[PDB]
């Protein structure tokens, strides 16, 4: 409340940190379907069906121009992304398995880094 705050955790090497994952979530095998945007011409469906559509370039671009407010927004979107290929794709594919290990992958470095 005013006047009254909880002790300040140290937030200057964050958008340092995040940055190292992202470099990490990029080169890791699996993240072929994720490094550019869905071609939303040549791709029944997904406009209409993906309301926000989330990719690792895109992330990139909003982390190095300033347009994450803090660690939270940035995990957001993160997670979209694994999010929304559930969304379109069968477990069972090849695609929809790259999600679920990013996302594994993701989480793990996330908690290792941060908590």
């Amino acid at each position: 409340s005013m006047s009254v705050k909880k002790p300040k955790r140290d937030d200057s090497k964050d958008l340092a940190l995040c940055s190292m994952i992202l470099t990490e979530m990029e080169t890791h095998e699996d993240a072929w379907p994720f490094l550019l945007p869905v071609n939303l011409k040549l791709v029944p469906g997904y406009k209409k069906v993906i309301k926000k559509p989330m990719d690792f370039s895109t992330i990139r671009e909003k982390l190095s121009s300033g347009q994450y407010p803090n660690l939270e927004t940035f995990a957001l979107d993160v997670r979209l992304v694994f999010d929304n290929c559930e969304t379109f794709n069968e477990d069972d594919s090849d695609i929809g398995r790259a999600g679920h290990n990013m996302r594994k992958y993701f989480e793990k470095k996330w908690t290792d880094t941060f908590k």
